[PDB]
């Protein structure tokens, strides 16, 4: 498939050699640069793949990352090395983590420009990853139930993933479907919309809005629109959250990273509350207060200058 | 990519050898002594351009849904000779259709209103171009529908429900026959459109046709408004020898205001799309790749009808029984 990019032996061996440089450098992750994880041929190719998910269908699966003979610690450093050719990593939670373990789901986006998942160990049976184009869903609705689209273009309340108190979350407004200068952007997450109601000041969800978001979920789950993906050790999935909704079917171990990327799209008016800034190619996304602190923060600035990602002041 | 050509991808130029091939083909046709309705590709041989023409007509089933062939040698020909040349080219395009109540299968166009023609593929051969203006305009119907899905989705339902159209095949234009058809439809993943405001408004002259509701009038007006926007329109300035080919299921066409002379033909084609339920009234048959379109009663009669059957068998166009 066009979204599948396989690594050949030389490229896999190139990653092993890159990790050796990183391990032998005596530098910790947050002090490293791409020169400490050299990918002479795979580097430019990875940048190109990340650039390509700015277009439909908005995701890519890289296959063949050599993780089988590595320790868990070594895989994380390898993953960190690959991330230096993807984007600027972001803190993802209130625990100052920039790499989250997924071990032992309705369609949704992650609150970041690009999310990646590296599979170290695959699920025995279930755990099939599901991805769908948000624009394809919007287009089905435009044929089948256009009367509901207006509800998804008006801003709806979302609980902020960065809320310190999840029982009384901070809330921002965002449309589910938007577009700016011809580039579409989506935000969909039923749980976050329902949780927004725990803030008594947030607007109340009308039944029309509830009907519309439920319609989005129903259509996204249809066979004709879904692309299933059964992760194998060494798979690196990359998703553009402006274009893709992702989900999962019912000793797995995946590693998640969040990235700001230099090719991200500028956003429509009013999207500052949800994303921090409208301008594309900037350091943005969930939990602004988490970012740009300590050694990790100094890595973000160096990495942003390396890839050409602007840091809003 | 790595190359960026001057010509648009929908522009197909003829080289000298291809032009000479048409000149030679016309010589064969004129020297055979056969009239148009008795001829076959054997009487207008295009060894290299024939297959290329078939491929271009097949390719307009996909986006962008139109093509402009440039360089047909018409400059030194009489009006009569250009018509014979055009007829020869049509034997590699599709099965020609009767277009009006005077049994014409080649109509003269002489001296906005986006619309389709009531046929699968319409072609225009430019013998003479207008000195100033007269720019041909084409727009993607699905692109118009998609703007509406963003800007005014509440109006789309009115365009998916059948609307009344005056039938071009009506004997009495002041008392037209009327059929119902949606403005936008899709079947098995392939979209189809019908749009022509004048025809929709003229349907009201038939007292039996349904009266146009406010939502329908607002919706069709919105389609016209969006189609005329600069960002969606593709202009084309015809030159002598240009052959424009348009797939009416995907493209709406129009013209800007002003010795113009174009020749129009209508074709059933073997790669045409199957249509949604209820489209029989407007098209005759839903099945794709069949002889269909406006005025079924006009077709398959006399010598022209026998040419249609021979031509349909050559190209693989089915004739429903
Ligand atoms: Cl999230
Ligand atoms: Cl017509
Ligand atoms: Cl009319
Ligand atoms: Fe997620
Ligand atoms: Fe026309």
């Amino acid at each position: 498939q066009p979204w599948l990019h396989r690594l050949d032996p030389a490229e896999a061996a190139e990653i092993d050699d890159a990790l050796d440089v990183l391990l032998k450098s005596g530098k910790p992750n947050f002090a490293a640069s791409p020169a400490d994880f050299p990918l002479p041929t795979l580097g430019p190719r990875l940048r190109g793949i990340v650039d390509s998910i700015e277009n439909e269908p908005g995701f890519a699966l890289v296959r063949g990352v050599p993780v089988g003979d590595k320790s868990e610690d070594e895989v994380r450093r390898l993953y960190w090395g690959l991330g230096m050719y993807i984007g600027v990593p972001m803190i993802q939670n209130n625990n100052d983590s920039s790499m989250v373990d997924i071990r032992d789901i309705g369609f949704h986006i992650d609150s970041t420009d690009v999310v990646t998942l590296l599979c170290r160990r695959a699920a025995s049976q279930g755990g099939t990853s599901l991805v769908v184009s948000a624009e394809a869903v919007r287009r089905e609705m435009s044929w089948e139930c256009p009367e509901l689209l207006s509800a998804l273009y008006e801003p709806l309340p979302f609980a902020d993933v960065a809320s310190p108190d999840d029982e009384r979350p901070d809330v921002f407004l965002s449309p589910v479907f938007g577009r700016h200068e011809g580039l579409t952007t989506t935000r969909f997450y039923i749980r976050r919309v329902l949780r927004s109601q725990d803030n008594p000041d947030a607007p109340r969800l009308t039944e029309r809005q509830l009907e519309a978001i439920n319609k989005v979920e129903e259509i996204a789950a249809r066979p004709g629109l879904v692309t299933p993906m059964q992760f194998e050790p060494g798979d690196l999935q990359m998703i553009n959250n402006h274009l893709v909704l992702h989900g999962r079917t019912a000793g797995r171990h995946l590693l998640r990273m969040w990235f700001s990327v230099p090719s991200s799209r500028s956003l429509p008016p009013g999207y500052e509350a949800a994303w921090g800034t409208r301008e594309g190619g900037t350091l943005r996304g969930a939990g602004p207060r988490w970012q740009l602190q300590g050694e990790f923060g100094e890595f973000q600035r160096r990495q942003a200058e390396e890839l050409g990602v602007a840091i809003p002041a």
